[PDB]
C-alpha cells in the first residue's frame, strides 16, 4: 500500500529543469562541509550551488560533479552532487540550486563546534520507504515539539527494489517526497538490505548500485575506502555507521577500518559514542531472528571495550529497546552462551518502524526475553536529544498518538562519564 | 625461513620471451575446458594456445587475453589467460605455449565424465607458500604412491604480502616454484586472507587484486558474479568454494548463490559434496580461534540440510580432523550451544600445514574438546581418494615421515549413499 504516483507529495517542482530530489549531509568530519545533492531531468544544467551566510551577505559559489546511470530499461536523470567546505559553525545558510534555468532556494544550519557538553537532538528514522504510514511517520518527526536537527538513518530507503525490475521510478519519488526534510537539515545514510538491489536476471549485479549513485556520505574524511561504512563526528556525537551487507571477516576493509576507527574517538572531545548498521544484533521478533549474529560473533567485544554508548538498527520493522547486555563470555563449550547483564554494554535499539510499503512486524519471541527492555509492534520514530556529557534523553513517538506524546521514555548515562546504571 | 631469490625451484626458464609460471585450472562446469595461464617478461607474446590428444594428433590453437597490472612501484609482466574448450573425457592433451618466440611443452589428462560410481583422487594443500618446507609438502605430494589427479587449495598462496610492499616479486617466483605441479594438472582456487591484501598506506586499495589477475577461475560456469565463490563439478564430485573474506550477509551476493547452488546438486549424479573455504567454522587450535564463527552461524545450517560429506579449509597452520558435530539448535536463551554429535553433518579438516613460511601453529585448546577428532602440529597436505558412491578414503602425510606413510587414515561413508556412523 505504497502512495501513488499522483500523490501530493512525490509533486514535482515547476519550471524548466526546476532541480528536484534535493538533499543535503555532513561533507566532512568535524561538521563545517555539506554535501548538496539534487537531480534535474530536462537536462544537464549546472552542478553549481550559491551559498551565502544571513549575516555576511557575501554569496559563494561552489562547483560540483554531475552523473547519470541506468538500471534495466530504466535511464536516470541528471544527478548532481556538491561539497560546500570551509563553513562556519553554528550559523545558518542560504543555498541555491539550478542557476543556469529555473532556482529554487532552501536554507540550513551548521551544527555548533564539537565539544564536550554541547547538546544536540538527533532524530532516528529507519525503513522509511514511501507509504501512506511513511508520510505519517515523516509528519511527527517534522512537528515535534523538540525540533530534530539531524536524522539518522538507519537503513532501507525507498523500497523501490519490491516494483518489477525495481522500478527506479520509485527511487525519484521518493527523492521529491523526502525532500521537505532532508533539503534542510542532514541525515546520515546507513545502507540496507533493501538497497543492495542485485538482480542478475536483468543483469544488474553491482551491489548498491542505484543507492551510491543517489547518495554520496563524506567517507574519504574518516580513511575509510568505501561508501558503505564511515563515521562523522557532531556536536557532542561521534557517528560510526557500518555496513551489515559488506565483508567485515578478518582483514577485510571494513574490519580492518572499524577496529583502527574505535581507537581513534576521544571520550573528551565527543563524549557520545553511537553505532548505526541495518541489521540488529539484539531482536526479540520472529522476522530476521538471529539475523545479526554473524556481526554480533565479531563487533561486540568491540562495542563492550570501547563501551559504546547506544547502538541504533532498523531491518525489523517494528520498536525495541535492549538493556544493557553483553554475550561475549562464549568459548564453544564452556557453556557461557547466555547474556548478563553488563554496564559496560551498549544499549540496543531497533527502530526501523518508519512504515516501509506498510507493514509491521507483529509477531514476537516468546516470553520476552530479559536482555529486552521494551518492544511494541507500532510505527513511529525516535528522538535522541543531548544534554550534557553525562545525560541524553531518548524517546519514541508513536503514529496513533500525539505529535508531542513519548511512549517510550528513556534516561541515557553516558558510559564514559556517568557510568551508573540507567535500566527502565 | 623462505627460500632465497636464487633457489633452484625460482630458476626462469631460458630462451627470449620464455613462458613462466605456467599453471592451469578446470575451466567450465563438468570438465570439458581447461583455463591456460601463464607469463612472459620480455614482450607481450602472443595469447594462443596449440593443443592435441595422444590419439588424434589433429592440433588445434585457441586464443586468449593479455593483461597486465601494477602495484605499488611494482610493474607486471604479460599475463595470458585462455580457455580451451570442448576436449574429450579421460584423454591425454599436450598443449604449447609461446608460439611466436621460444616454445614449451606441458600436457594435463580431463577427467572422466560425471559419473555416479566414478573414482578420482583429490590432492588438499593449503598455506603452501614458499619456504623450505613448502617444498619439501610439494615434494611428498609428488612422490605419493597414489597420485593425485587434481589439486583442491584451500587458501594462502605466496605470501607475498609479508614482504615490503607485498614485493610482487614474490608472486613470480611462486608462480615458478609451483609450475611443476601447476603446469600438468589443474588445482582448484580458494582465496585466502594473504590474497586480501589491503595497502591503504600505498594507495591498494582493491581486495585481492594480485591475486584476481593471476588466478583465473571458471566463476561463470555456475552462474557466480564473482571469482571468490563458484562451484565445478569433477567426476563423482561436486565442489564447492566460498570467500572467507567476502560478503556473506543474508541478501549478498556470496549468500543468494550459495542459497540456489545447493539446491543444484544431484547425489545421483555427483555423490561426493564438498566445500572449500579458508577459514575453518570448527577449530580447537589457539591461533584464529573462533574466526569461523561468523559465517558458521551463517552457513552450518544448510551444510547440514544438505548433507554435505567434507569441509576443507586451511588458515590454521596445522592438522585437524573433527567428528560429524553441528551447533545448530542455539536460540539466544535456549542454552542449546554445545556441539552435537550429528550423523547428517559434514566432517570438517582443516589442513593449511603445507608449509607457509615455516611456522606452524602448536599452541592447541587444553583439554581437546569433544569435536575434536585428530589434530596435530606437523606440515603435510592429504589425499581424497574416492572409490564408490559410497566409499572415499582420505589421509594425512606428514614432511617427517616416508612419502608412503598414513600419519592419519579415515574412511569416509557417503552421506547420501552409505549413512553410516564413520567414526575412528
Ligand atoms: C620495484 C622497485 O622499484 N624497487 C624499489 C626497491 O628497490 C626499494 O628498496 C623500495 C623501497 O620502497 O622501492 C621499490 O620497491
Ligand atoms: C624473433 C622473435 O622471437 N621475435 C618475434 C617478433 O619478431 C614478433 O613481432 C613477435 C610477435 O608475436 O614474436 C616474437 O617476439
Ligand atoms: C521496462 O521493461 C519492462 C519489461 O518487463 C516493461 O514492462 C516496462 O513497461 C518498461 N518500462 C519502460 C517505460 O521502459
Ligand atoms: C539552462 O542552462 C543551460 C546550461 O548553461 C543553458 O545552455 C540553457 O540555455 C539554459 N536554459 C534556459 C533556462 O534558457
Ligand atoms: C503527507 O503529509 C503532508 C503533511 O501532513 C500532507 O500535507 C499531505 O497531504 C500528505 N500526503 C499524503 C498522500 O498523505
Ligand atoms: C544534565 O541534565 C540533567 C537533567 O537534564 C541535569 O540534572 C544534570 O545536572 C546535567 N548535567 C550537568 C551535571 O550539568
Ligand atoms: C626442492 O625439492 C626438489 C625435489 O622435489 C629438489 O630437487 C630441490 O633441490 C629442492 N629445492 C630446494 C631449494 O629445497
Ligand atoms: C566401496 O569401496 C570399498 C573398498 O574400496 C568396497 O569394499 C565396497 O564394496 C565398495 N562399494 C561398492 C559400491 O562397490
Ligand atoms: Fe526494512
Ligand atoms: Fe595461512
Ligand atoms: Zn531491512
Ligand atoms: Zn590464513
Amino acid at each position: 500500500r505504497d502512495m501513488p504516483l499522483d500523490s501530493d507529495v512525490f509533486r514535482v517542482p515547476p519550471g524548466y529543469n526546476a532541480p528536484q530530489q534535493v538533499h543535503i549531509t555532513q561533507g566532512d568530519l568535524v561538521g563545517r562541509a555539506m554535501i548538496i545533492s539534487w537531480v534535474t531531468m530536462d537536462e544537464p544544467g549546472s552542478s553549481a550551488v550559491r551559498y551565502w551566510s544571513e549575516k555576511n551577505g557575501r554569496k559563494r559559489i561552489a562547483k560540483g560533479k554531475m552523473s547519470t546511470y541506468r538500471f534495466f530499461n530504466y535511464s536516470s536523470g541528471f544527478i548532481h552532487h556538491t561539497t560546500i567546505r570551509k563553513l562556519k559553525y553554528n550559523t545558518k545558510y542560504y543555498y541555491e540550486v539550478g542557476l543556469r534555468n529555473t532556482t529554487r532556494r532552501f536554507s540550513f544550519i551548521t551544527p555548533p563546534q564539537t565539544g564536550l557538553d554541547v547538546p544536540y537532538t538527533f532524530g532516528l528514522i529507519g525503513d522509511l520507504g514511501q507509504s501512506f504510514d511513511s508520510n505519517t511517520t515523516l509528519s511527527h518527526y517534522e512537528l515535534s515539539p523538540k525540533k530534530g536537527q539531524t536524522v539518522l538513518f538507519v537503513g532501507d530507503l525507498s523500497y523501490a527494489d519490491r516494483y518489477p525490475n525495481h522500478d527506479n521510478v520509485r527511487w525519484d519519488t521518493w527523492g521529491r517526497f523526502t525532500e521537505r526534510s532532508v533539503a534542510y537539515q542532514p541525515w546520515i545514510w546507513t545502507a540496507g538490505n533493501h538497497e543492495i538491489e542485485f538482480a542478475p536476471e536483468i543483469n544488474e549485479t553491482e551491489p548498491f548500485k542505484p543507492f551510491s549513485y543517489r547518495y554520496h556520505v563524506p567517507y574519504e574524511a574518516s580513511q575509510s575506502t568505501s561508501p558503505f561504512w564511515y563515521s562523522i563526528k557532531r556536536a557532542s556525537a561521534h557517528i560510526i555507521v557500518l555496513s551489515s551487507y559488506s565483508a567485515y571477516g578478518r582483514g577485510t576493509p571494513q574490519y580492518t577500518w572499524l577496529k583502527k576507527e574505535l581507537r581513534k574517538v576521544k571520550r573528551s572531545e565527543t563524549p557520545w559514542l553511537i553505532v548505526l548498521m541495518h541489521s540488529p544484533l539484539y531482536n526479540s521478533y520472529n522476522h530476521h531472528f538471529m539475523e545479526g549474529e554473524a556481526m554480533r560473533t565479531k563487533f561486540e567485544a568491540w562495542f563492550v571495550k570501547y563501551k559504546v554508548d547506544v547502538v541504533f538498527a532498523g531491518h525489523v520493522h517494528a520498536y525495541e529497546r535492549s538493556e544493557r547486555v553483553s554475550n561475549i563470555a562464549y568459548k564453544i563449550t564452556n557453556g557461557l552462551c547466555t547474556p548478563v547483564k553488563d554496564q559496560s554494554a551498549p544499549v540496543y535499539i531497533t527502530i526501523g518502524d518508519a512504515g516501509n510499503y506498510g507493514v509491521i512486524d507483529s509477531n514476537m519471541i516468546q516470553p520476552q526475553p530479559e536482555y529486552s527492555a521494551f518492544r511494541e509492534a507500532s510505527f513511529g520514530h525516535g528522538m535522541f536529544d543531548i544534554k550534557n556529557r553525562t545525560h541524553a534523553h531518548f524517546s519514541w513517538n508513536r503514529n496513533q498518538d500525539g505529535v508531542a506524546v513519548e511512549a517510550d521514555s528513556v534516561w541515557f548515562f553516558n558510559r564514559h562519564w556517568y557510568p551508573v546504571d540507567d535500566s527502565t
